[PDB]
DNA sequence: GTAGACGTGGACG
DNA sequence: CGTCCAGTCTAC
C-alpha cells in the first residue's frame, strides 16, 4: 500500500486503539515466527504499555506507547507494509502478527508475501533520524517545494517513485495515474520540466493522493472496508476537491485509457529482479 | 550501471 | 502443468 492507504490505516488504528493498553504481541506465522524482529525481547519485557498514538510518514507507520507510571520512557513499533501488508480488526488469511489489548480487544496484521517489517525501539532519537530519511509526505504536507524536481536529470517517474528526493508516499499505481492526469511522459527528465508542468504536476499529485485517501474500496484495504466507510477523513490538501467519489484506474494495468488510447506497459525503472511496470498512454502524455 | 534476493499467490494458456 | 505480473534491500 502507498501513502494514502497507510495513512487511512493509521487513522483507523488510532480510532480503535489510542488510549488502549497493549498486553501482548504474538508473531504466529511468517518471517517473524522464524526469527525475532529487532528489539522484540526488550519490548515484550516492558509490556503492558499504553498506546499514545499511531502515525505515518509516506509508507512508514509507527505506534507510540508508554507506561502511565513512567510517562517519559517511550516505546515505538516500526511497521512497513511491503507489497501485501494489511491491518484488520479480525484474523484474516495470512495473519502474521496478533496484537492483544486489554479487554479482549485485538488487532491483526496480515501479509501474504511477507515483505512487511516490524521493529521495536525505545529510542525517540532513532525514530527521528528514520523519519528524516523520508521526504515530505505527499498527502499530508500542503506545501512541498516541488521545484526541487528540476535539479535532477532523471526520469520523472523514478523521481516520484523515490521516497526521499521530492516526497514520500507514492508507489507504482499512484505515479502512473498522476503522470497520466498531468499529461507528462514518464521518461521526461525532471530537469527538463517547465515551470508550468511542475505546477500542474503538483496539482495532480495532491488531487490523486487525496482521492485515494478518501476512497472506501481501493482494493488492498479489503480487511478494513467496514471500518473505512465508518470513519471520516482528515482535510488534507483542503483547497483541492476531486469530482469522482472512488479512485479509479485510468491507465494502471489497462490496455486502453478511457478514450480508447493505447496504454503501453513500459519497463523504465529498476534492473535485475526489481523492475517495475510503468503504465502510460503516449497519445496523451508527451514531452511538453 | 548491472545483477540477484526476500513468501505467496492470481490470472491466464 | 507453464508463464507473467504483483516495496525495498543488497552486492559486483
Amino acid at each position: 500500500p502507498q501513502g494514502p492507504e497507510v495513512a487511512l490505516t493509521a487513522d483507523i488504528l488510532e480510532k480503535y486503539f489510542k488510549g488502549k493498553t497493549l498486553e501482548y504481541i504474538d508473531f504466529i506465522s511468517g518471517r517473524y515466527s522464524k526469527s525475532e524482529p529487532e528489539g522484540y525481547d526488550d519490548f515484550i519485557a516492558n509490556l503492558p504499555l499504553k498506546v499514545s498514538n499511531v502515525d505515518t510518514k509516506g509508507k512508514f507507520l509507527w505506534f507510540e506507547l508508554f507506561d502511565p507510571n513512567d510517562k517519559s520512557n517511550k516505546w515505538y513499533i516500526w511497521n512497513t507494509f511491503g507489497l501485501t501488508g494489511m491491518w484488520s480488526l479480525f484474523e484474516a488469511k495470512y495473519t502474521r502478527a496478533v496484537l492483544s489489548f486489554d479487554n479482549e480487544l485485538m488487532a491483526y496484521f496480515s501479509d501474504m508475501r511477507n515483505f512487511g517489517t516490524f521493529k521495536f525501539s525505545n529510542s525517540e532519537k532513532e525514530l527521528k533520524r528514520k523519519l528524516n530519511e523520508l521526504g515530505p509526505d505527499f498527502l499530508k504536507n500542503d506545501d512541498i517545494d516541488i521545484s526541487k524536481i528540476k535539479k535532477y536529470k532523471q526520469p520523472i517517474v523514478a523521481l516520484l517513485m523515490d521516497q526521499k528526493k521530492i516526497g514520500s508516499g507514492l508507489g507504482n499505481y499512484l505515479v502512473a495515474e498522476i503522470l497520466y492526469r498531468a499529461k507528462i511522459d514518464p521518461h521526461k527528465l525532471g530537469s527538463n520540466l517547465t515551470d508550468q508542468e511542475i505546477e500542474n504536476l503538483w496539482y495532480w499529485i495532491k488531487y490523486e493522493t487525496k482521492l485515494a485517501y478518501d476512497s472506501n474500496h481501493i482494493g488492498y484495504m479489503v480487511n478494513l472496508e467496514n471500518e473505512s466507510s465508518k470513519i471520516g477523513r482528515k482535510n488534507y490538501h483542503p483547497n483541492i476537491h476531486p469530482t469522482e467519489k472512488e479512485f479509479d484506474f485510468l491507465v494502471y494495468r489497462k490496455k486502453k485509457d478511457p478514450n480508447g488510447n493505447k496504454v503501453i506497459a513500459d519497463k523504465i525503472i529498476g534492473s535485475g529482479k526489481n523492475k517495475r511496470t510503468t503504465y502510460w498512454a503516449p497519445a496523451i502524455q508527451k514531452l511538453e
